[PDB]
């Protein structure tokens, strides 16, 4: 066994969650999705449309601001807010958390755990936020992608959207199996 | 105030771990060195040097494996021995532990815990690890260091100790204040 979890944040947007979603579906992988919460609000059909295809969902915060110097209050707001929103749209409560830049502290840590949420950030960072090459996406992962890799991606990028069949097609052929960030934590 | 953590992963080395020393104390500025336990057992003079010029060491494993798969008694293997090797070259002991290739799981989080240690990633990655342009390096660390950035790169690159005083100069002028990764946390 060599599992890898596809991550993508900022979501969900229209027109290119349902793209990223129909491509996993199609492909039979799954997928982790760190989600706005003001995003989130905007689109919650978005957010069945992610879980009712086999996809986690995960906590990006409410707002999307660096939350390394939130008062502790602030902290609950933006992670409560979110993980209702989610609750509502879903049925299901998330249990991940990725902080805005993966910016974090100690205090964060604890708020976090008390709303029953894991924080995670990444191992794999192919840059695809600043909008490269697709076979250059393509390229970073696949060299950076080992047993346990949880890559950083983000929704609504075109050249996201085109490097993930390759992507998907070349870690099958290496012999990675797909899983959310859950199941590759256990 | 805004906060980075410099961290030098898979030291110390021969003649560079005492290059990216010097640097670092003559412009005032500290680091984290995640440190592997062969490497650190051959070298603990290395250690004390790090140490004694007010930088924080950290574990980065004793061989340097994927971690994702161990069994628990071979995770503490691993991690107890690189304490032991490094409390007795330094007499501190360390808090943090870096996963080789940030692979883990909750048992690794569990086991880490019990021996004391906190597991940190990192949320920027200039790819130093290929050897880039030195310019290059200093782009993606200047593009991408928020508040709270904790900043992956190796020890034992020459593109990397060429990187450093630019990197500092620019971060020191963009208003950052330079933290080991447990002042960052606290
Ligand atoms: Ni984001
Ligand atoms: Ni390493």
């Amino acid at each position: 066994g060599k599992e890898v979890a596809l991550t993508f944040d900022d979501g969900p947007f229209p027109i290119y969650t349902e793209k990223y979603v129909d491509i996993l579906k199609s492909m039979d992988v799954k997928a982790t999705f760190f989600v706005i919460g003001k995003h989130a609000e905007k689109h919650p059909e978005l957010l069945k449309y992610i879980v009712e295809n086999g996809n986690e969902i995960g906590l990006h915060s409410y707002s999307h601001f660096n939350m390394k110097k939130l008062k502790p209050e602030k902290m609950v707001e933006e992670l409560y807010k979110t993980q209702q929103i989610i609750v509502e749209a879903t049925g299901i409560k998330p249990t991940l958390f990725r902080p805005p830049f993966g910016a974090y502290n100690s205090t964060l840590i604890e708020i976090s755990n008390a709303l029953g949420l894991k924080v995670v950030l990444w191992n794999v960072d192919p840059d695809d936020w600043r909008n490269p090459s697709v076979e250059s996406v393509v390229n970073r992962v696949l060299s950076h992608t080992r047993d346990g890799s949880i890559i950083l991606m983000h929704e609504g990028k075109p050249s996201t959207l085109a490097a993930l069949p390759q992507i998907i097609k070349k870690l099958k052929e290496e012999g990675y199996k797909f899983v959310t960030v859950s199941e590759l934590l256990e």
